[PDB]
């Protein structure tokens, strides 16, 4: 009775190398909205305040608290939107704005996140998980492909996915509502980037 995201919804997580129409339904998430280089502080935190709310929810099976609805999960991949308002370049990564995200369980309301930052503030004091919100929604329609490479050359990926969108007569809706979308395999701080494996999503109509 472990929710495994992965397994149960592969098709979500496992994209071939190449561009497929896929169908995103309702899920429900942790996110953080943010600014700037990945590589930054900013990003940084908003990541380790994700885990560590995740975690405090996965873990209460183990406190005193039956939290209403529990059930297990393995924690699934770290997540991302990526967009610009205002004139933008690409190669000025301080402009680049994001949302980090990770999908949770359907039991995960507003009360849980609550109690959640509460005893993350007790445990794990050094975390501000303030801006952590909890965000459901139906991505619904997109094409995806697995980008195994450097971040820098995902421009080959998305390229690709243009043209299958061309090919099949898709409208590419990818802007500031419909958000270009990540989903990282790897970490990038531990792997490779010849060898990362990154989903790249973007939607269409
Ligand atoms: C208690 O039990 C547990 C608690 C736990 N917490 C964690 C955990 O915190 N984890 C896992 C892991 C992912 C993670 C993280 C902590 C982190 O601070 C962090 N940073 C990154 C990161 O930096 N990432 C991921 C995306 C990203 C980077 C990165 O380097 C970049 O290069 C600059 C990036 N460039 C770009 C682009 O260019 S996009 C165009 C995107 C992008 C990833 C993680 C694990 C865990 C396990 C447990 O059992």
């Amino acid at each position: 009775k472990k929710i495994d995201f992965k397994k149960e919804e592969k098709k979500f997580y496992a994209p071939k190398r190449k561009p497929e129409r896929i169908f995103v339904p309702e899920m429900n998430f942790l996110m953080v909205d943010g600014k700037g280089d990945p590589d930054g502080e900013e990003y940084q935190k908003a990541v380790q305040s994700l885990y560590a709310i995740a975690y405090t929810i996965k873990m209460s099976k183990m406190g005193e608290t039956r939290l209403d609805g529990y059930s297990d999960f393995v924690v699934p991949p770290l997540e991302g939107f990526w967009w610009s308002e205002g004139k933008f370049d690409l190669k000025d990564r301080d402009a680049w704005l994001w949302t980090s995200i990770l999908r949770q369980p359907d039991f995960v309301t507003e009360e849980v996140l609550e109690w959640a930052k509460e005893v993350a503030r007790k445990k794990k004091p050094d975390v501000d998980t303030s801006r952590v919100k909890l965000v459901r929604f139906e991505e619904g329609e997109c094409v995806q492909m697995m980008h195994v490479g450097p971040f820098s050359e995902a421009v080959h990926t998305v390229a690709e996915m243009h043209q299958f969108m061309e090919t099949e007569g898709l409208r590419n809706d990818t802007g500031a509502i419909r958000k270009h979308h990540l989903i990282y395999l790897s970490d990038p701080r531990k792997a490779n980037p010849e060898k990362m494996k990154t989903i790249l999503r973007l939607p269409v109509s």
